[PDB]
């Protein structure tokens, strides 16, 4: 739970979240290079130092097969140590191994994410940035949700939270900065789209919405009932779930708990 700085061997850069920098390291106390690989997040202002301390505590308290595992912290500077998922980001994974991933396997990922999200909801936690770029691949048969830097905990007497990339945002989030489990559902509809386009750049959410002020443009387009199209070779039933995920009103969207069985039984 407390990883010593001098034993964390820097290997390379894994990327930047919404927030800071993530680095691949080997925690190698014995010195043999036999140590376990770990992902280490850190910052390099007070406002994000505050949100970082929350993110550490959120990930620490969450326990699920489909959420990146917290492992500890490293100290006069605070770093977050997490398990390393060596197959990397789902976005890149899908583009690389498209040829060997049929619809059944995409549904498996959808279901695993749905179960991860169902768990978050029960911990009254709103991810706020659910997207393929923030999903990680544990193995070819297993994915996990990551990056809780923008994550908010619903007040204990409220089902929404108002707050201070737009193509994953629900309408009420764009217009009124309102976020909730239901705004997470909207975004889940977009990852379904990403899964079944194999995160192809040329037909990404941005490329489609751009083809269809930018924030006000998107919002007017959504209010008109226009949506991302059915991905090619996406089963019709899955497309219908996306459409339900993108219901105009938050209350008309299905819960993650209702989606799960619908995804599993196709
Ligand atoms: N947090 C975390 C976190 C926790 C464990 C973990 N094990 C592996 C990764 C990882 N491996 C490779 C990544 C990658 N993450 N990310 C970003 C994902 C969103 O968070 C910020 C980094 C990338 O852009 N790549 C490039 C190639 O896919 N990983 C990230």
């Amino acid at each position: 739970t407390i990883f010593e700085e001098r034993h964390l061997k820097y290997i390379s850069q894994l990327g930047k979240g919404n927030f800071g920098s993530v680095e691949l390291c080997r925690y190698d106390p014995l010195g043999d290079n036999t140590g376990a690989l770990v992902a280490v997040k850190q910052l390099q202002g007070p406002d994000q130092q505050r949100d970082f301390q929350r993110e550490i505590q959120i990930l620490k308290a969450l326990h699920s097969d489909f959420i990146v595992k917290y492992r500890g912290v490293s100290y006069q500077s605070l770093r977050l140590v997490m398990e390393y998922l060596p197959s990397g980001c789902l976005r890149d994974f899908l583009q690389r191994h498209r040829a060997r991933l049929d619809a059944s396997r995409l549904l498996l990922y959808s279901s695993q994410i749905c179960k991860g999200m169902e768990y978050l909801g029960s911990r009254r936690c709103v991810h706020r940035d659910l997207a393929a770029r923030n999903i990680l691949v544990e193995s070819e048969a297993h994915v996990k949700i990551a990056d809780f830097g923008l994550a908010k905990l619903l007040p204990l007497d409220k089902d929404y939270y108002v707050v201070r990339p737009i193509f994953w945002y629900a309408p009420e989030s764009l217009s009124d900065n309102i976020f909730s489990r239901q705004s997470d559902v909207w975004s889940f509809g977009v990852v379904l789209y990403e899964l079944f386009t194999y995160c192809d750049k040329s037909c990404s959410p941005s490329a489609e919405f751009l083809r269809m002020p930018a924030l006000s443009r998107l919002l007017e387009l959504l209010e008109e009932g226009q949506r991302l199209p059915a991905p090619p070779a996406c089963p019709a039933e899955v497309h219908e779930l996306m459409k339900l995920c993108w219901a105009p009103s938050p209350q008309d969207r299905p819960s993650f708990s209702a989606l799960g069985p619908q995804l599993d039984m196709l």
